């Protein structure tokens, strides 16, 4: 819904009815691209050089990435999921057209192939033009990048295809709407191998607690053995955090203690947020929310 | 620096040169107070009833408290410090004129008396008027509230007076400037008993990392045996978080694991954010910030 109008008087103001009454605002130095795509309104701007945020991307008015803080969400989804799997060789990313989660997934030496399926091919194009440090991964021969709806893709995929499925989507308003639903997760379960792990963009414990409760419950009811929400610090998502529901197909698995610590891997010291202490800490939730995890 | 001009368009915008290029914005339903005090510009407003934030207070344009998320910082400062001490009987709060930390300190049965010294008497008056759930503590018989500069109060206080000193101040621009300084901390060390603990308003890992490291350095140099930063999730502070440096006078103290777990206390079930799991998780820092704690 929201579009070009959110830039006004030198500021981008993230006003949205998904978070009534509040708006994170970033100063605009230069707009780089602002257009409707086939699916979403896409805005990329350079923020004020006197601030640290760098380039910023928003879809349907909702901030998706900035240069300064993108490493948090991308490291958390990519490493919390793959470090919870015994030997993740085949990975699926639904959404993620900016390439960030793919960049982090492809740090793991176990990965043989990752499919990435985003509905909006302009997101991949503009990420290659304006976010080269996030998009470099897209060209890698381990990846097959497709433009398509994630629901339709999973309905064409065989049972037991993937070790890990990562659902990196926009908010429920817009083309991601059915990806927050039970029918979609039914198929995600089916396309995972017996030891499979999924994680998602699991929204906010401040704004979306009821949805998190609802989704955590229906994902267990579809047949995942366990679901645990990992909370992470991201300044430029609404209220300064986001979470991911980390789900295990197989019973007896505790995703909250890494199974294959990143520290035993050669790229651990290049990460800017994630490590095994952060992984365990991410599943400790405020008392008001701790019931999500038990 | 800033004042009434941050309300415009029906919104309050937290523009500040302490965080250039960004601003949190809240919709204003009704201004409740807006004026210079003896020391600071104080603004209180009721936010959009369509949003969750409730009443909001700002000093010198910097959001201090909202009804919806105040319990996080108040619980973390009050309980992380007192649950790290073996028997905290005498406590000093510098700043904290809203009374939130004092509310939390006075849940502990060990506390005989808490002194609170805030430079701005108008903050206590307005917090009683407009934040009763936060200020419900100020007139307790276990508290003595005085209006004055915390710097002089700590200088005048005799050695070995307190078990815990909690420094709940505004940002360094303004009357709290010298409370981020080494001379103040020297007096804090002096007025603590030999097994004393202090903690403070420790600013942001995204905006202030250099300041945080400088403080941790000089607090150690003054003679505190250990200093560890605890991170917490507060949507309405800049970037969505803040921290506290929790410092022990005595050697041999690990404040990162609770000494007296709050679960053994009768009010644990009343808290909305803090518990032992959150206390331990708070000291896990993102890799980029990890050098604060080692
Ligand atoms: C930009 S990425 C999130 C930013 C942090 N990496 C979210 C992507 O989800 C895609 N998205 C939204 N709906 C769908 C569907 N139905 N299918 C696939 N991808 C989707 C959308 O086009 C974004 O590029
Ligand atoms: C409002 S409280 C922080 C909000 C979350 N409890 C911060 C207080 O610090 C006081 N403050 C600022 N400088 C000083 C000094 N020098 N001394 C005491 N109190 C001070 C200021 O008046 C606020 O009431
Ligand atoms: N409101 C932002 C929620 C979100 C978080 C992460 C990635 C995409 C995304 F849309
Ligand atoms: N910019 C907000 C920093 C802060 C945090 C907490 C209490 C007071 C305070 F000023």
């Amino acid at each position: 819904m929201p579009g070009s109008e959110l830039i006004s008087g030198g500021w981008f103001r993230e006003e949205n009815d998904q978070w009534p009454g509040q708006a994170m605002s970033l100063r605009v130095e230069k707009v780089l691209y602002d257009a409707p795509t086939k699916f979403q309104h896409l805005t990329i701007f350079e923020s004020d050089p006197k601030g640290p945020w760098g380039t910023v991307m928003a879809l349907d008015g909702c901030i998706q990435v900035t240069d300064y803080d993108e490493f948090v969400y991308h490291e958390v989804l990519g490493h919390t999921s793959l470090c919870s799997h015994p030997k993740p060789e085949r990975v699926l990313i639904i959404g993620g057209g900016d390439g960030g989660v793919l960049r982090e997934v492809l740090r793991h030496g176990t990965v043989e192939h990752c499919d990435l399926v985003d509905i909006d091919g302009e997101v991949m194009e503009q990420s290659k033009q304006h976010f080269p440090q996030i998009s470099r991964s897209l060209a890698d021969p381990r990846a097959t990048v497709r433009v398509g709806d994630g629901l339709a893709f999973v309905r064409q995929t065989p049972d037991n295809t993937y070790d890990v499925v990562i659902i990196d989507t926009t908010d429920p308003a817009g083309p991601a709407s059915k990806l927050f639903g039970e029918a979609f997760y039914k198929d995600v379960l089916r396309i995972l191998k017996p030891d499979g792990i999924c994680c998602n963009q699991g929204e906010s414990i401040w704004l979306d607690l009821e949805l998190i409760e609802k989704m955590s419950r229906f994902i267990r009811e579809t047949g995942f053995a366990s679901v645990q929400y990992a909370l992470m610090h991201v300044p430029t998502y609404p209220c300064g955090s986001i979470g991911t529901l980390v789900c295990s197909k197989k019973a007896g698995v505790d995703v909250t203690k890494p199974l294959r610590p990143v520290e035993d891997m050669p790229f651990a010291k290049d990460l800017k947020y994630y490590d095994s202490e952060m992984h365990k800490a991410s599943f400790a939730l405020p008392r008001f929310a701790r019931h999500i995890n038990n």
